[PDB]
């Protein structure tokens, strides 16, 4: 089995549960912004997603209909959906619009919402409707429909509310936390755009086409233990459609040829039970990637945009392999509670992309990508 | 040409324009409830269409999730379903729910509210979900949904209104005028069910199933007469997908054997026939050619107008008088004039007052 | 009728026809680079766009594979596919890959090119393969296939040619003209974004996500004229399916209601009257002059669409004294101006939906509020 | 469990691998044909069948096209296509063109080649196209994209090769072998055609209708026999989505109910054993010895289909005397017995397609009822 | 206009009327055999052409059920169907089977057969059954199902019925006309397959791929005026989806080049011309003459297709000496010329799909290339 020991960790809030929605790009920003707010001394905060979710939704059918259905409408969504979202919708506490409140719930099952949603903007963006319809202030219709019924499912977003004997709006509440967007850089690794420079990710929950520095592969890595060591937390977006990504906390990279040669010859391995193979179940040698075989995995769709994450620490095994922590958003009902041990060669070959705050990064790098 | 001169006609209120919307079984509903209230002296009135259609797509829409999509979700409807919504949801003024008030126009297009609508209807209903979500008052929030939608298109229903010094509700406004549902009765002229029998009539704006009366052809035509000339209108629902139906305000059904100095090869390679245009020897059909056009599509339930006269031309041909809801832009100002035959022929079924119907049908059919 | 004069009009090259394929953006990005090549004193120029075209098409299909068939893979395009294309591709002229010549014409007809790449982007992009093959170098083998069915029909792109005594190859043929497309800037006009930033268009065939400038509408129009008085030509992409874009060479915006009221027709007889008879389109006539409001209306309810790319090079005047922008198209010299149009003010005002000029077209006082140096 | 135990059988070449390819008709056609070769005293060859596979497909595409898609593409054969493929195309060795060269592997993986490819064709047999582009000599520029999508993924077919200090065209090298199409003739045996006639079997990968010799079920069964004891082995194409042929290298054809009372247990007891327990296909059981008309309600009520193409080239007894055709595959040796399966003559019986065999290795008598010289 | 006299023609029988079905492939192939029965003086028949439709499409319903929907089930046909037919099923009198009969009319109506019976084939040949129900005599119940159907539709076929006072079947009424279908031969002109061979084509309505001799297009063409000059007709399939075959009896191949020529407009004046106006198909033009490449060109590229049946009984001339074949047409008397079409020997050589006439008709140097004794 596996014995991890905590080389350093960041402070980060409780582990939440998405449940029954593709919802994980707001609770990891969220708990991504938590931790910032900790870091800042703002004290420990419990903020809304479905706040967020609920606009960058109406925006998303906005995207939709304009592109005639080509921006797919979808449950996910990015890290700069947040990070756009605050700035221009705000932020309100998470008593202000809980997750499942309207069914009768305390989790999110967004399933009957989108079937209902997603054809209504399909009957719009890939209709055969020539003029869309709009009252006397050119307000269009549509858009009052799609909002309406996402606030049968989701609730009312409040104007006005109390939290901590203050009054707020959500532009104001977002105000009193300090939070900038522009203290935030997205940060990816790839070789189909110059390296130091910025590209809107190629992935459909980019539909906003939020922009990522370019870094090279080593690079890319020095700014994950950078931001850990210095005690910051990094927003993780990353591929977990793998064999080695299991429910049991646990993400290796493991060498299956390295392996093969410790146990039985190559026939003989190749015919022995995923159990007795042990190959995500104890520490294994890990294939560390290169520059080239993480870009082939990008382009053959074996490295796709699945989840989004919340790295706060580092970690070893017994036998000295480094792991990331990582906390997920899928409740506590887990090995290690809803935590998660990546480890660094994983995180090399299977991230898409980053969000840390501009003092996370290290200074060689800050000056390559023209950052002050 | 055709000249008609009006033999008998009934007082009937204003030409409606139900527009860009398949609303004219309301349209057409309340023209003749109108007649009925003028009737009745209780004078003119202009009632809401779009709060019953909005009531009535409600109930569609639910209907349609409860058999998992076989009633099929459309923006017609029938005589019964305004019957039935006076009754269950009650009545407001026009002036209370106006067609396209909501996307700043004076008529109807429900267009993009149907392209909505059919699609989340059909999302409920012929999905794959297993169970459907509802609040701690278990009411359905798909039903909110489509509700808010409906609202956001066709206006908000009032709970509340003033109308000409009193203050009203729906219920108590409907109350006010003294309609009674039961004094009307659904009639129609097939063999498929026995005579004087009630069936509710295979249609699929008939999702209600309402009943209506079989009687015999010669019977049916027989209510027309009595109705129009003892003072009532007919709401009248009929097939109007014939070349004998033109957009000129007549309805026709002249014998293409008969009206053939052209032989018939070049007759059959022939508008030019002026087979519309002036009065032409009629086909008046049998039980069983009626039936016929029934059973094999060409008689559906297309349309619904109101008859409130009966006029002749200059050869002495009969016709009904028919109140269409498409405007007054047409040759007769919205008016058109339906043969007898035609009639006779095409009718899917009628709604009339009880009294209408002479002494001895309402015997035969066991109608107090 | 119509009687033009010509106010002021500046050089163009021949009308080119698109034929049967969907490359107005190439073709008016190309009318407007050699008005430019012109102005900048390199004389006449012919560039191929069918290398262009070419190359956008796997740039295209790279990102409808890498979006999962959220982008679109159709034959339309914008001024920035070829802005970015020269940067990129390069520019050959137009012997060196002309339209029709794999399949025995002279012009294009890419109905079957279509058919076949739209058949086989869609079955990488929209299928259920897990991962696409790649050979020794992790070359995708799928762009391999997509370009090689692209080369069948539209030809092979030269890697070296020579030209009036010189050999170039695409880079080096464009390093010739003198072209940057640093030198070119996109504009437009709505209120969903704050004026005097950038936002890229929210159309399908801004895929690549092209930036432009926000302008208030009437700052917007007077880029138009300033562009055209000091000698520069304008990328025009419009929206073409309305009522006044007739086949006659003429693009009018007519007020129904003011024509309605200066004829003996009332409300009722006009709206059952034949079109031949209301002159709407076929006689000067008052203007619809929209406002900023109802400009975006049209843009949001889908009466504005991103449909067509031309070249304005000019202003003219009808007989009663009314504006006209002088429109080159690609549709072949087979109508009443000889393959020009003459779009209103008013048209253009309404239904445009961006712009590419020179930086030095801009005003003065417009490029401090953009920013522009 | 079952002990084989060899009465005679010829001899083979190695067991090759089609892997997640559906090639099966050109690999057991390619063991028949290097059968034929060492009984002909040529010696051992390894024949390309991604050579034939190549160019089978781009007939088939024709196929499909001429026929506005009633000619299915896929990745399916017969033996025909083999035989004719060889007399029309050639042979080449393994060498020149091997399976998975352009992806990087040793073994075929066609799925991103005929989502492809199939929806290459589709596009143009299927589709709305009323014209097919053609170039200057009339050649047909579908026909060189489907050929260019297939050389991207199975590789460039060799005009000139070196083969052991020989140089080869892939005509030259197929006479240097003195095989002849002629020599080989396709057998079956069904009611729906008069018996010792000829008529093309109506499956979907016989759409080249390549003729078949319709033999009574006995005197089919006689051809097996004579084939393998003169020294000759046999195409066999068969059905194999049956519940006897197993991952294990058996292919039985057990009767249910004489199992059943061979067991203690009675009907109702039976048929609520588990599988294991009931050892239908582990041990020699009794067989069901089909009638021809049993075998013609399976072929008319979809319980056979032209599944997969083998190579017979032995007959074998178990430990209890019962006779079975030894089988050689094409998925490798990774199995009980390194690619070989063991069909039982009451399975070959029921379940056989169609097969292929030289002339000489017909009985005299058969070889005159059918007009054979 | 057009004025065409007779040079020679052949007897005929009366012309029929297809109506509303695809069916022209059985009309056409009877009025072939009456005129052969004419001929052979046998007297006048008129033979049921519902009955040969009835059980050629229960064999097309098989055929597309054993390919699991391959061979498309339409009401299309071939004459190879007609002589199987005859050979197979035997023929009955119009009088046993008449069209319309059983839906109250005189003349075929079939979309409703056809929307019923579409749908039964594809439930059982595309659908997801893995094993068809037979009865106890194994006889499966989908064809009965099928064939129930289609006697709804289109009538009882006669087991025995009285002609003339003497008592037939079926098939003894087919031996008392005594006809041949080994008399008749299938010509064609393609060059994908070798000269002087034969070879079924690859047209969707040849599921049952019978056979036609390949000629080259010269000698093609001399069968035809030989077998009209000897006294035979020729039963003609042939494209009918060009813009010469006209609604008005005639069918036309017209140089648009060679007729601008020779008129008095330029090439711009003539561009621009309408369609009554430039006289292409109305009166006698110069014919383009197709080489044996630009006729394979059509055929591959979809412009030749296997679009309609009809029957070549004679050859005339029209004003200016050009010469056309006389065309029996089955689509009733209500044309200009009574059902009677001129097609010009340009068009009969460009546009046909294939021929079938008796062997007797060819000439002996040409029956002596083919082999035919
Ligand atoms: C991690 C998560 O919950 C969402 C799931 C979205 C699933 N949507 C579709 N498959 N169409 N993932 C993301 O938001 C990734 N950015
Ligand atoms: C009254 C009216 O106009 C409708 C037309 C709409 C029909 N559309 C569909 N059924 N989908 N006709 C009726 O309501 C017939 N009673
Ligand atoms: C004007 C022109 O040729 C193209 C046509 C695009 C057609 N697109 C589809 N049929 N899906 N228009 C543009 O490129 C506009 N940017
Ligand atoms: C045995 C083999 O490899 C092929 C598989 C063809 C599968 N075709 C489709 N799923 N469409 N089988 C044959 O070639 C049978 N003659
Ligand atoms: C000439 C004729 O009647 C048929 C047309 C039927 C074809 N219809 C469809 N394929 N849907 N033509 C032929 O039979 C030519 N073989
Ligand atoms: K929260
Ligand atoms: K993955
Ligand atoms: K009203
Ligand atoms: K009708
Ligand atoms: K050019
Ligand atoms: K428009
Ligand atoms: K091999
Ligand atoms: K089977
Ligand atoms: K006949
Ligand atoms: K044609």
């Amino acid at each position: 089995g596996f014995v991890f020991t905590t080389v350093k960790e960041n402070p980060i809030t409780s582990v939440k549960n998405q449940n029954r929605a593709g919802t994980c790009w707001c609770y990891s920003s969220y708990s991504f912004l938590e931790s910032e707010l900790l870091r800042m001394g703002k004290g420990e905060y419990d903020l809304s997603e479905m706040f967020t979710v609920y606009n960058t939704y109406l925006d998303r059918a906005d995207a939709a209909v304009r592109t005639h259905g080509d921006v797919s409408f979808s449950q996910g969504g990015s890290f700069y959906d947040a990070l756009y979202g605050m700035e221009t919708f705000g932020l309100v506490p998470e008593e202000e619009m809980r997750p499942g409140m309207m069914y009768a719930d305390t989790l999110s099952n967004h399933t009957e919402l989108s079937a209902l949603t997603d054809a209504m903007v399909a009957a719009i963006a890939k209709g055969k409707l020539r003029k869309l319809q709009s009252d006397e202030n050119n307000a269009m219709l549509w858009k009052k429909a799609v909002a309406a019924v996402h606030q049968i499912y989701l609730g009312v977003p409040p104007e006005k509310f109390t939290y901590k004997g203050k009054e707020y709006t959500p532009k104001s509440f977002f105000e009193s936390t300090g939070l900038k967007a522009s203290d935030y850089v997205s940060l990816t690794s790839y070789t189909h755009h110059p390296f130091y420079t910025q590209f809107p990710l190629e992935i459909q929950d980019n539909w906003r086409h939020g922009m990522s520095y370019n870094l090279p592969l080593d690079e890319f890595m020095e700014v994950f233990d950078n931001a850990i060591n210095t005690g910051y937390t990094i927003a993780w977006g990353s591929d977990v459609s793998e064999s080695g990504f299991t429910r049991d906390g646990v993400a290796v990279m493991p060498d299956d040829e390295k392996v093969q040669e410790l146990s039985s010859d190559m026939a003989h391995w190749l015919k022995l039970k995923p159990e007795e193979k042990k190959l995500n179940t104890k520490p294994q040698p890990q294939k560390w990637c290169t520059q080239a075989e993480r870009q082939l995995a990008y382009d053959n769709y074996e490295t796709t945009d699945d989840h989004g994450m919340q790295i706060y620490g580092i970690a070893k095994d017994q036998e000295g392999n480094e792991y990331y922590m990582v906390k997920n958003s899928w409740g506590t009902n887990s090995k290690y509670n809803g935590i998660w041990y990546a480890s660094k060669a994983f995180v090399r070959y299977k991230t898409m992309n980053i969000v840390v705050h501009k003092d996370a990064l290290p200074k060689a790098i800050k000056a390559k990508l023209g950052i002050k």
